[PDB]
């Protein structure tokens, strides 16, 4: 029977990035955070789009999901560094800079960033599709998305942001990559630009909702707005999505409804 | 046609930036790109293109740009306190001194990813761009530059054999130099046989440059392992081999590479 979570986990475990060398632990360090855990939300968003539109491409989409998770994992490794979040644990295990050293954590993250593009470029898909996928990932994972969001999050931690600035921060830090996962699913399936763009825009909204939701369940929306208004902001957004959303296929729509959990 | 100036002008009008309320991220992105750099890797690539398909030279500038983005990101990360802990690079303070470590880490991360954005947007056929991305990500990533740097850092204070030292340098610097040449060939859709020969020449140049550095330092190292006499003899042997390899290239390309080599040495 079909289980996308298991399918991807097995794909990841069979395709860990590695290089033959006399370095005594680099391969182990590369694999560690990939194997340790991860809900693979971004991989699953992408695979859901593919399964709901062109299921015949599901196996070929696995490498694209893998590239997404390589980017996500590298980001976690760098963000956990002492200069930034300074985290001692991640995904149930010690962070790479604690198990090895800061150099290793920095370099493993660098390797995974670059390796995402090697894996994408080798995907079993037409070159025209792979170029679209690379554009989408590099735009949303790079300075136009994830990286500027992280830079803003770090720089303004000891400062104050307006609501609009806070929305900009989170939209870039996390929502862009979530939107990218959905859009890349559309691109694998060669969906029309209209639909792919609608799904991307929905992804941006879902990403913001996730961040506010997280702040609630607890640069925070609740600190800025208060709990009552934060819940109000989230609820509205489920609604804005609802209108926008209903246009996307009931098939995909329910799969997506589940992953948000 | 002055390829050096052509590329500098291209870089200066293609500095990566994003509109935001961050007070300095754009300036930090640009700082090391603008500050300096001999652009040796860019120039190797552009020389190949100019010599073979000059009608693609302008389109190739974006591919040269991607190479220099990778190279610059690597310098910024290598200069971090955890690694080389450098206070200056290209004549200015390092990013972690002018700004902070977080900025240096993230600017490097941005440039790594941006190399692929720029490459993917080049005005070249998608088939060519996929080949170029494969070449860059292989040679700049864990299969090349990154494993080279990890080895260099870990074994800085440990004894390496000659073969291990060769492995270190071939991965850390030679593979990206070879990639620059091979990427020029790929832009031109040069046959695999000549493209592979030119990649191998890049590997040799990379090794020659590192042996030359070890020799210059005394005037883990090749000199310590081989002795100054044998190290010089090895560099000279390798240079003579390169002379023969250059004779097998188009004469104009051979001269261009000779100029960039002599410049480097």
């Amino acid at each position: 029977s079909l289980n996308l979570k298991e399918l991807f986990i097995h794909h990841l475990e069979k395709n860990l990035p590695k290089v033959e060398s006399f370095h005594p632990f680099f391969n182990e360090a590369l694999a560690l955070m990939l194997k340790a855990g991860g809900k693979h939300f971004r991989a699953q968003l992408l695979l859901s789009v593919v399964q709901s539109n062109k299921p015949e491409l599901l196996n070929q989409a696995l490498d694209v999901a893998l590239a997404l998770e390589f980017i996500h994992t590298y980001s976690l490794i760098h963000d956990d560094l002492p200069a930034m979040d300074n985290a001692d644990f991640r995904r149930g295990i010690p962070t790479l800079h604690k198990s090895y050293d800061e150099t290793t954590a920095i370099l493993v993250g660098d390797a995974l960033n670059t390796e995402a593009f090697l894996v994408l470029s080798h995907a079993h898909l037409k070159d025209e599709i792979k170029i679209k996928l690379i554009k989408t990932l590099a735009f949303n994972a790079g300075l136009n998305g994830m990286v500027i969001g992280q830079a803003i999050d770090c720089f303004f931690e000891d400062k104050r942001l307006s609501l609009n600035e806070l929305e900009f921060l989170h939209t870039h830090k996390t929502a862009r990559l979530i939107a990218a996962a959905l859009k890349m699913g559309c691109e694998i399936c060669e969906l029309n630009n209209e639909e792919s763009n609608q799904i991307y825009k929905l992804g941006l909204k879902l990403g913001l909702i996730f961040q506010i939701n997280d702040d609630i369940i607890d640069n925070s929306f609740v600190n800025l707005l208060g709990l009552e208004q934060a819940i109000k902001t989230k609820e509205n957004l489920l609604n804005e999505c609802e209108q926008d959303l209903e246009k996307l296929n009931e098939k995909l729509a329910q799969m997506i409804q589940n992953l948000i959990i």
